[PDB]
């Protein structure tokens, strides 16, 4: 890469905020997943949208591959610089705006963490409920798409996504729902938010992000429940959501997730395939959702609910972390981890039979998931230096997404796709659906600069 190309982001953002330093690279190489670190060319931190503009313009008419980076907790590999280039980190821009709390809604900065967000926003009475693990830029959770164990009841990204400030490639600013707009639906045209929503920053650059925030609940109520299998846990949680009880968390972990949780949190679960449950309302609804849902896992071999502010805190705290307990297990591992999401009729037949293949192979594997979507994690370890292990959890990996797509499903519920689900996404749409999203792809990124080796 060019000094003189070095100079022109330097005239841009400041002498500070460009390196070309190894170090500095390669801690933006990678993410948490096992994907091989691949650094990019450069770093550089721009201080606000002018600056992304610029920035954008540059790298894309000289041919130079755009990598945007959040805070780099991602599952797929994307912010690997596969084809070298500039790595946009944009966690300098960490303003909230324009909040609304009348209307439900606020604008936020790619540095604004959902833990900045609510504490921004407490006492006002309103929070924003997408909770993946990871402190996540917000930005970087829209361009992913996550989701989180308040999902089954708050929404996803997807749903709480109202509109995006975007830096196309390059470097014209869209707002997508019109600049500074924000209301509960609209049939105006082409539905542009939702393109860039789940884009994993191959489309442009999100410099803002518009949510809907939600009224804090009136009360609530965390509890645990054990059951005798995983079959019996995952039938309590389908027969509750057929039976329509508005939970606000249902939160699956097999017996090895809950001794890794145990371990890493001073929890101190029964050891057993558990639901952590939480329920939101007054205190009559929160009764009778309580009776209705403890009928259910009764029903199947639960136990009675253990009940959990520091508590559930506690509680929840150690199942954001389960990545990590799962890790540190084996010290030192780096892990995969899949993502499928089934029709929920579907959901007992493919996680136990998950359970079942992990038994019957070598490989070593952890079970947690935001199963009220119909969603689950297999966490499977993996040796950086053993390539006969990885290319075994690689082909474990596949033949559960496959799996997956034979029941109706898709490969990837909220993580994405980056670099590790390419393929299973061609079969999961086919060619026209392929075709059609390269066809986005290309005219908003004719160059192919904007993050490229990923998703398509
Ligand atoms: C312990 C743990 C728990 C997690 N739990 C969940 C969970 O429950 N649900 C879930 O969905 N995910 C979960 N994640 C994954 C991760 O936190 C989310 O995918 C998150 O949305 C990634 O945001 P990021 O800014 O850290 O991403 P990064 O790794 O920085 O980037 C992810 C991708 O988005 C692109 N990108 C980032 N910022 C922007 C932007 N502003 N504009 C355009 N493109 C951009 C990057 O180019 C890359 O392709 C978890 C991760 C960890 C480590
Ligand atoms: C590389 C990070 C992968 C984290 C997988 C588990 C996450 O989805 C959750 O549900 O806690």
């Amino acid at each position: 890469l060019s000094q003189d190309f070095v100079e022109a982001l330097k005239a841009v953002v400041g002498s500070p905020h460009v390196s070309t330093a190894s170090a500095v690279r390669e801690q933006h190489g990678h993410d948490e997943s096992m994907h091989r670190c691949q650094p990019p060319d450069a770093v550089v931190w721009p201080q606000n949208v002018d600056q992304v503009s610029r920035v954008a313009s540059l790298c894309y008419n000289q041919g130079v591959p755009i990598i945007p980076f959040g805070t780099g907790t991602g599952v797929e590999g994307g912010v690997c610089a596969v084809q070298g280039g500039v790595c946009i980190n944009l966690t300098h821009m960490d303003q909230i705006t324009e909040l609304n709390t009348e209307d439900f809604s606020v604008v936020v900065e790619p540095g604004v963490t959902r833990k900045a967000l609510n504490t921004h926003l407490r006492d006002s009475g309103l929070w924003f409920p997408v909770d993946p693990g990871a402190d996540a830029s917000l930005c970087g959770m829209a361009a992913t798409g996550a989701s989180g164990t308040n999902a089954v009841r708050y929404g996803t990204m997807r749903d709480n996504v109202i509109n995006l400030e975007v830096v196309l490639p390059d470097g014209r600013l869209l707002h997508t729902a019109g600049r500074g707009r924000h209301y509960r639906k609209s049939a105006a045209g082409y539905n542009l938010t939702g393109l860039f929503v789940g884009s994993e920053g191959t489309l442009g650059i999100i410099t803002s992000t518009t949510l809907r925030l939600h009224p804090a609940p009136e009360a609530t109520v965390a509890a645990t429940c054990a059951f005798p299998s995983v079959q019996a846990a995952v039938d309590s949680t389908v027969q509750i959501l057929q039976a329509a009880v508005p939970v606000a968390r249902i939160e699956f972990l097999d017996d090895v997730m809950m001794d890794a949780c145990n371990r890493h949190s001073k929890l101190n679960c029964p050891v057993a395939p558990t639901l952590f449950l939480e329920f939101h309302g007054s205190q009559q609804t929160l009764a009778e959702q309580l009776q209705r849902t403890e009928a259910i896992t009764q029903d199947n071999g639960g136990s009675h609910f253990s009940w959990a502010a520091e508590k559930r805190n506690e509680l929840w705290a150690a199942r954001h972390n389960a990545w990590y307990a799962a890790l540190a297990l084996s010290p030192g591992s780096k892990a995969y981890s899949t993502d499928v999401c089934v029709p929920i009729s579907r959901l007992p037949e493919i996680l136990v039979e998950t359970k079942e293949e992990i038994k019957a192979s070598k490989l070593t594997g952890a079970i947690v998931g935001h199963v009220g979507d119909g969603n689950f994690a297999c966490i499977l370890l993996v040796d950086p230096d053993d390539a006969e292990e990885q290319r075994r959890v690689k082909a474990f990996a596949e033949n559960l997404g496959r799996r997956a797509l034979a029941l109706g499903g898709t490969c990837t519920g909220e993580h994405g796709i980056g670099l590790g689900k390419r393929q299973l996404l061609q079969e999961e749409v086919g060619p026209v659906g392929v075709e059609t999203m390269r066809q986005l792809k290309n005219t908003l990124d004719p160059r192919g600069l904007m993050n490229p080796g990923k998703v398509l």
